[PDB]
């Protein structure tokens, strides 16, 4: 029907169609009479699969042949949401599979509804992962995703009466039609042990065997005939293990529990025994499957064959992993396989919070890896052995850049490690390279300055345009044609489309469509009244003090107190969205979720207030409902404190999708504001620089609460039980810690954002001028493509050319 | 290339080369550079299940529009083996297979020996559910198998040091191409809570759920085009479970362990409470799917539409469960509910050893299944109700029959609670069904003559004849036809070749192959080396005191010991084979397999002995091992104590490939003779009636150390560590029990038996005369095919009248 979802050949159609009914028979058996709506996606997905694999084996081949270079992307967090309709547009199969199952009389959309999210990942890390695979394989690299096949994603988020409950993503449960278990490549990864000191080297013996056996994903690249691979371990008991009987067979499961379950912390660290084993466990059968490929080609030539991207810290043990394998097994010497390991690693650091920096205790290493930690002892004497030589005297910075942490418990900072051993360190926004640079990599700075790079985070505009807004990819493929879908700062030329009546009519149009349906999506799934005229206010991220979901509900009770305070003048609509899993562990996180509902139980039901303000809570926030209610967004809410989102990606996915930006000169907002003109950003709040200076003299909650009446007022209400009448104390931890222990300053930002806020307003009476500004946002997206940003790794860190040529079909 | 495997059409080889070829490159994902045998035996398997979904569908499809009488064969055992072979053999597929292979350039014989045994059973209980399920296929009843898919079936068995250890048979690794997992059926399963009692009757409450998942596996009748369904529960945690987070999710494997993993006991009863779920959770699942069938069609007619079938009391808590959806759901009154239930459940009873039956404590039953106690205790009131009323002042009676044991701990007798709900009782051999009525039930048997039948145990000639013996098949079917692969009566015809001197050389030729070819497995997969001239003198099934593989020892022992005095003298030569697995704790058979190889380690080595005799261990004696073992054998040990082997099932496969018997008259084997003609079987030994006589006075196996020289010699080499001389006493358990505590009077038949087995190798030194003796047996095998047994099961049990006429292809 669209044209950017391309051919619906009669051919194409007819063979779609047949092979639809061979599965359902063969694959699924089942007739048209007993199959139900997932029998149907089943079939489809089968069908869809089946243009991958010609291409998935070809590809495979092809590397075979050439032996181009290998990238490795080792991640703990691959967020890839669904694939059918990825795999779709990739292959340009969209228009055909629609025609195909509308003439079997079935709604493919509807079907595509039924598929899980993989939801392998928390948030912002994971998804930049998935965006990165999708790019290495549009830009032709031999590249593959390395990481855990977990039996439970993140949790799926029910709310409870307004309450946060975690219920188990169990997303296997139907089977995954898109992954291949390779059992004959399960590899052996050991544990515990010790070490004996022979003639002939170090030795580590008496150790467990997990067995870590690898599952291969399709990666399609964009059109181009290229597939990668992303291939997950899960965790295996040998089959002598334990081997009275059926105790020893029922404890197989210690050893596969490796493998089930992510970690749902998003920027914390938690030291438990079981997220090391999963760390070691990637990252001991990655380095053998990396090793078996390359010698199926002397490790002089390692580092030409291999590059390893460790996505933060969660892989660092890749480096004494790669050192115990090239020193205790191939007999390099220290120097030679030191050499060889710093030209193969590069860390990609993501946060400066200090409570999400991986310190593990020396304790925990000690028993469970007890060869690394030697191998680390012997990085950080080497290690400090140069700084002392280039600083002498310098004895501060010695205790400063250790690897080892003294304490009353001795910990390894893995990102110390992981700066040591890489040959490029980079941050992920220009902002945040310049305060790793300046505050915590400063002194690793002055002995390497070398290593530090920048490599501003991107969004593949595949699934963040072309799959969620298929609307706007039409209407801007109407005008500048199609090739911005692999090149996306041909959106620049919509730049000359900003004055054209008929642009702005359609730019305006496809945002009410979206508008329209997500409010429809809300009446279905989760009966739920909102007006589809109002400001769609969206703050969609993971439920975090850093970002201020808290300054976001101190507006909305402004906007609650000041119609009650004038019923009856004119204020512009606004439907509040709010959205974000919380970390189960994490008391404010779910005191902050549990107010945004009970702001809601008090505006949505005011008789005063009408359709003029709504406060939804989004529940199970993922990357399928990212999908839906980005396109559906008019304001985009990035209020992070100054100096703590590292780059965020969500900002960049709403600017694609015809959202304009409130946001604070944090992460990306600063490069995103720069490309767009900051005429044509609602930008407020402290800069880094103002939180420095408030940071040396003070942070005075106190001050701001004495001096605006306005936030007098909420904070009363707070108190008092204006929002938790039958619990009037509820919301006492809130109030305590914005008045005494706020580490992000919300009241500080909070006159300049609800001043901001009104200036929204305004803009958002004018539709014209606002959604000419819309267009100056997406005409000036193109950089924040996840395909630039692999195109500056791949030239300034692996060493390797991108391409855009087609394989052969 | 031979006759009853098949046509290869030149459209059918074609057809299956080319879905061959679909399924490695669409279905594996490999091309013919990278395949390993095991994807190209992994195509074959996907290639052949293709020819099975047509027959399947259209099946199930005509038992929903004819609705005939549905009969539900309750195992928690389905000792299946391989599928490939018998899929093709039932679907005449075979040869094609073969040609289509071979062009290929593959060998189709080594693809089948990649394929992992389904081994879901112990022995003989569990073989018995598989060769039904194929009759029952066969003979076009509406049957379905019901049990649980165990992720772990009965252990491979190493050797290590002549000591069996046992390891984790990982059967799934790989993945199974022939189940189809139906999430979509998935049903609850309740454990604990308690019972409120209100107005509207008892109420189970505050129960933890369990899923019940079904996965089908297809049955293939014999060439009529039927395909029925083998259901199998997988346990599964709801999502809700436990659900500080990381630990809730991990518990999930608590509920999980109930389909985990095979009880490894054959004959013994262990009271553990994860036995007690998996039989609870087989029941549960499969009653509520039985209900649901039958509600898409008022219970009176239910007995008219189902027939459900218990396999031993495993399943026994079907009677009470049955009673509790019929009463606490569906609101019947009881009396009609208890007329459902016993016109519906009959009861198969398969030992009399008193340690194999199930009394399970009442502490447990209370806990777990409180509602269940509740019922049983209601069933046994109203049954003692009876029993008094029919036998007036007999209080005796009234303990002796009694649902409930009293004692130390109070038991539930399942095999009392099975009789009472059932209106068919039967055992599995007439001596067997004989002595129910006269010892261990003659209570129930004077209550209700009318419930006690016998049905003769059977196995399938297609595994156990075309499958395994495909040569005697044939040189069969060039005489007779084909038509006595579905009707083995037919072989009868055989009696008219007893003189036949081509016949006599084709029956000869053929054992003489067989033996070759299995002396070539053990040379291969285990380094051995026997004469395959030698008479192969084979005992195969579990290792169980009271099948006397001690008894065979001793022979072997004499026959050792004959040869030293005597080196010079002529003998038979012989090749003995034992093989089974023990329980991993049942001590004395872990002896019994050490004292088996010990033997051989003593006599293989002895340069006097030369090749005239060999003995053998049979490692991980299995479904697949026996395929190939039995068609090699010359002699069939069957050597239980009368009174002891219910039936056995191992005998009949013998007898039906071309081996002498030498038994005792216990189980089928009085049958077997009976049907041979006892001059055409090497009987020997008590009868029940002698064991009973001696019992009576007192067994004393000094009375035999005394009177028998040769059994003294023996006693003392055990004792004095002639088979042992690094541990002299290893043995000392073995002697102390031959000489104290022999429940199974092993040294009462060792003359017999040595007198007997001298017979053996004088009618051996004749080949003319054994081989005519060879004939006489397989010419009256046919009784003790499966078809027989089930169509008995069909028209005195289940009333369904069998078919042979073919379901359109
Ligand atoms: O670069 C991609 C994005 O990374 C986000 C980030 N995620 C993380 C993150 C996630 C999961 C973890 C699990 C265990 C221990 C530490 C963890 C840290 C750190 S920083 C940052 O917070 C975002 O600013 C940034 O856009
Ligand atoms: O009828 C089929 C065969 O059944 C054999 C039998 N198996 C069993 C058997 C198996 C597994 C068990 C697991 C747990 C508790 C009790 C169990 C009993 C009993 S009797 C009998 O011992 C054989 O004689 C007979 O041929
Ligand atoms: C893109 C994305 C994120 C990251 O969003 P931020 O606003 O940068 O924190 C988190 N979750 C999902 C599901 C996403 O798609
Ligand atoms: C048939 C069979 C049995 C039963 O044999 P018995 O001699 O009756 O005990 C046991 N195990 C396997 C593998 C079988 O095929």
């Amino acid at each position: 029907q669209i044209s950017v979802r391309g051919l619906a050949g009669v051919e194409n159609v007819t063979e779609l169609k047949k092979n639809f009914n061979r599965h359902l028979h063969f694959t699924l058996v089942k007739d048209r009479n007993v199959a139900t709506p997932r029998d149907y996606y089943f079939a489809l997905a089968h069908t869809v699969r089946d243009h991958l694999v010609g291409r998935w084996i070809r590809t495979q081949q092809h590397y075979y042949e050439k032996d181009p270079k290998r990238i490795y992307y080792l991640s703990l967090e691959f967020y890839m949401g669904r694939t059918l309709q990825n795999t779709m547009v990739n292959l340009a199969l969209e228009n055909a599979c629609d025609e195909a199952t509308y003439q079997l009389g079935l709604d493919m959309e509807e079907l595509e509804e039924i598929e899980e999210d993989a939801g392998l990942g928390n948030g912002g890390l994971g998804r930049l992962a998935a965006c990165f695979l999708d790019s290495m394989a549009t830009l032709g690299l031999a590249a593959y995703g390395y990481g855990i096949r977990y039996e439970f994603g993140i949790f799926n988020q029910k709310i409870c009466g307004g309450w946060q409950m975690e219920e188990a993503d169990d997303w296997l449960r139907y089977g995954n039609p898109w992954e291949k278990a390779r059992p004959e490549f399960t590899l052996p990864v050991h544990f515990y042990g010790r070490v004996e000191h022979t003639s002939q080297g170090a030795k580590w013996v008496d150790t467990q065997v997990v067995l870590a056996m690898p599952y291969d994903t399709p990666v399609p690249g964009y059109r181009n005939n290229v597939v990668n691979t992303m291939r997950l371990w899960s965790a295996k008991a040998p089959n002598d293990f334990n081997l009275g009987y059926i105790q020893a067979v029922l404890d197989r499961n210690l050893a596969e529990n490796i493998s089930r379950v992510l970690y749902p912390n998003d920027n914390f660290f938690e030291g438990k025994e079981l997220r090391l084993k999963q760390e070691y466990f990637v990252v001991a059968a990655t380095l053998q499957d990396i090793i078996r490929r390359f010698k199926s080609s002397n490790f002089d030539a390692f580092p030409d064959k291999v590059a390893i991207q460790l996505n933060d810290t969660h892989p660092s043990l890749a480096i004494p992993e790669l050192m115990r394998v090239l020193v205790d097994l191939e007999r390099l010497d220290w120097d030679k396989a030191w050499e060889v390991t710093v030209k193969t690693c590069a860390y990609t650091n993501h946060t400066v919070l200090p409570e999400a920096l991986e310190r593990w205790p020396v304790h925990l290493l000690e028993t469970l890896l007890p060869r690394h930690l030697q191998i680390i002892y012997e990085i950080n004497q080497r290690f400090l052995n140069r700084v002392a030589a280039a600083f002498p005297g310098d004895v501060d910075r010695l205790r400063r850049m250790s690897l080892v942490e003294e304490g009353a418990v001795k910990r390894i900072n893995m990102a110390h490690l992981c700066i040591a051993g890489s040959h490029a360190v980079n941050g992920v926004a220009r902002i945040h390279s310049e305060i790793l640079k300046k505050t915590i990599f400063k002194d690793f700075y002055e002995l390497e300055p070398h290593k530090f790079q920048n490599k501003t985070n991107g969004i593949t505009p595949r699934r963040w345009l072309v799959l969620c807004n298929p609307g706007l990819a039409e209407i801007i493929a109407e005008r500048i044609g199609e090739e911005y879908i692999s090149d996306l700062d041909q959106l620049r030329k919509l730049l000359s489309y900003v004055d054209d009546e008929a642009f702005i009519r359609d730019v305006a149009k496809v945002k009410q469509e979206n508008k329209l349906k997500f409010a429809a999506y809300l009446e279905r799934e989760y009966k739920v009244h909102i007006n589809p005229n109002s400001l769609f206010d969206v703050q969609v991220k993971r439920i975090h003090e850093y970002k201020r979901q808290l300054l976001n509900c101190l507006h909305v009770i402004t906007l609650y107190n000041r119609i009650k305070k004038e019923p009856n003048k004119f204020v512009v609509p606004r439907t509040v969205m709010i959205g974000g899993k919380a970390a189960p562990g994490y008391h404010m996180a779910k005191m902050i979720i549990k107010l945004i509902t009970a702001i809601g139980d008090v505006v949505n039901h005011d008789p005063v207030v009408g359709d003029r303000l709504r406060v939804i809570f989004l529940e199970n926030y993922r990357v399928s409902l990212a999908e839906k209610v980005i396109p559906a967004a008019d304001l985009s809410e990035q209020i992070s404190t100054a100096g703590t989102e590292a780059s965020g990606t969500g900002n960049m996915k709403f600017m694609l999708n015809g959202a304009l930006t409130i946001g604070t000169m944090d992460g990306a907002n600063v490069e995103m504001a720069e490309e767009a003109g900051e005429e044509n950003f609602f930008i407020f709040g402290m800069r880094v620089e103002d939180v420095d200076r408030l940071d040396q003299r003070g942070y005075n909650a106190q001050e701001y609460y004495d001096r605006i009446p306005e936030l007098r007022q909420i904070i009363e209400q707070l108190s008092s039980g204006f929002f938790s009448p039958k619990q009037p104390d509820l919301f006492k931890d809130i109030v305590n810690m914005l008045m005494h222990h706020d580490r992000f300053k919300v009241f500080a930002d909070y006159e300049e954002y609800v001043k901001c806020q009104e200036r929204v307003s305004a803009l958002y009476k004018n539709p014209r001028e606002w959604t000419r500004m819309v267009i100056r946002n997406i005409a000036t997206s193109g950089k924040f493509s996840s395909d630039r940003t692999i195109a500056q790794y791949a030239r300034e860190i692996w060493g390797v050319e991108p391409s855009r040529q087609r394989l052969p079909a």
